[PDB]
């Protein structure tokens, strides 16, 4: 039971856990967005003229537009294969100088009778051709995500447009209706809009969360060796498992306390929402001006959640290059000492 | 034998979603069904008789910026080539086993023992098998697609007007006589109500047909720890534990679900009946309802039609690849057949 595996194992453990939590925060995150935008909020509570942009719509508008709008996104979908395909090429020449030594050390095999002595270079890169499968598979999920990724954003990509409209065209393109007369500083517009503050505070601590546990870094090289030098034996399981607790036991608190915060706000959101929407019109216009609206604040979620990805995604291909920049050489370095030995 | 203990497990795990995911299908097919056979919502709505319905002319903007009709003509005459494409695939494939077949055959009457490889109609007992199957899949979609031509051959007229803007679309409906004292009523308000919460029931399912399907827990690892652990063990018995452990939440919502629109329609119905003694006694009444009902027929029709071609669509892009491996592994064998020999 060797150490180097044991904190292989480890870091795997933490890695996974930690890689675990922030995805929950995540997919609860984008959730939590999704139901307001199924329910027009904050837009509808904000919206007393009927005939201007509500002012969140209106500061999602200005964000998007800091941020080169349909441009930004539009680049970097320009880019990704690019990315992706450099990282073929290099496996692909890893594999190849492979395949180029078996081929002679074959034919060397069919030549030679007594080769037999002398172990075949085919065993030699089991190990490596194993590593490039592991590769083709994580650059073939790559691809994928890809697609849906385009996909997606293509059916997002005119109301996105709509949304980094100037001002004036914007305001020109969401159909004007009959205000809701009585919300205007009533009970329930209150309620909702605390309700929507300590959600948006949920939100907005996810943050600190993420690079919290991110950020923690821990000694676990000398518990390994300690516990080593004592009992004479590691057992890696309990082990890791206890220090993970102690470790990220106070930060995993607070995810599922920020999971379960938001399970019932989103609750009294939909029975708030309920009475909220006893005052509100059915004119035919009135429907016209909800569905544009809604489409808005989807859109704005999509742009933030198709420019987060986009950026993991490229930051993850560069940093992919690095690491099948050493697989290379590696294989390089295995051919050579192969085909020079003798 | 593991390989075999596996496939059913999972088998079992597509059943119980699948039939999950098929009675939210059928329960929303059949309410909508029940809504159209009673021109509601949109009976509700039509105070002037001379107007149309605002939720008719909502389906109507979904239908139109959906592409229209245009989108459903094009999906439907590419089908037909998207399988007649597949079918050449498999008759190139089979078509190259029987060339070589033919050679072999000749070759061993030729010469006889002396002429000692396996048979080619042996080794190509599983792949002329492989291509009968491809064919039975082929010849039941082929067949399932002639019946949505039909039907919606028999369904596109209503489906034209739906996509008219609204004044043209209007001059379709006949005129009646305005509901004076409906809007309003306590009949009114009740079934309104029963409406809305009928509403939010097939919405929520959206949000458990997703939840449902894309369910990641690896339930095989821990069954493939048992087959490690213990020989031969209780695999039907332990399939319904873990199974009521994962999805046992979610199938009690789904009866929840049905039961819910169970009741509702059983209200609604009785809401109609006295709704139905406030309207009209008409012919022109009846008439324009006729039309009403027909128009919100066409919307659903429309709906499930473009979701059917849409998966009808993937599947046989999708049949494509496969058929493309099926050929490369046919050319692959008969090549090494007539060379390394």
């Amino acid at each position: 039971v060797s150490v180097q595996q044991s904190l292989a194992a480890y870091n795997q453990r933490k890695a996974d856990l930690v890689n675990r939590s922030i995805a929950q925060m995540r997919e609860a995150t984008t959730l939590a967005n999704g139901v307001l935008a199924s329910l027009n909020l904050p837009a509808a509570i904000e919206d007393v003229s009927g005939d201007t942009v509500p002012q969140s719509i209106l500061t999602k508008s200005r964000s998007v537009i800091e941020q080169g709008g349909i441009q930004t996104v539009d680049q970097l979908i320009k880019e990704l294969p690019e990315l992706l395909q450099r990282n073929r090429e290099i496996l692909d020449e890893s594999l190849r100088l492979l395949d180029e030594e078996e081929a002679t050390d074959n034919d060397l095999r069919a030549k030679f009778k007594e080769r037999w002595q002398r172990t075949p270079s085919n065993e030699l890169y089991k190990p490596l051709r194993a590593e490039g499968t592991n590769f083709r598979t994580v650059l073939d999920k790559a691809v994928q995500a890809d697609g849906q990724v385009k996909e997606c954003y293509q059916s997002h990509r005119d109301t996105i447009v709509l949304l980094c409209k100037p001002e004036p065209e914007l305001n020109a393109a969401i159909p004007s209706a009959n205000p809701a007369k009585t919300m205007q500083g009533s009970e329930v517009v209150n309620v909702l809009k605390s309700l929507l503050s300590n959600l948006d505070e949920v939100k907005k601590e996810r943050e600190g969360l993420e690079n919290d546990l991110k950020s923690v870094n821990f000694d676990m090289t000398s518990k390994f060796l300690t516990a080593l030098a004592q009992d004479g034996v590691i057992n890696e399981e309990a082990l890791s498992v206890t220090e993970l607790d102690r470790v990220y036991g106070g930060l995993t608190t607070k995810v599922q306390e920020s999971l379960k915060k938001q399970e019932g706000l989103l609750k009294n959101i939909q029975v708030s929402h309920q009475e909220f929407s006893k005052m509100k019109q059915s004119n035919n216009e009135a429907n016209l001006r909800e569905e544009v609206l809604k489409n808005l604040a989807t859109a704005y979620d999509n742009f933030v959640e198709l420019v987060a990805n986009l950026k993991e995604g490229t930051k993850f291909y560069n940093e992919l290059t690095e690491i099948l920049v050493r697989f290379q050489n590696k294989c390089s370095d295995i051919v050579f000492a192969r085909k020079t030995e003798r």
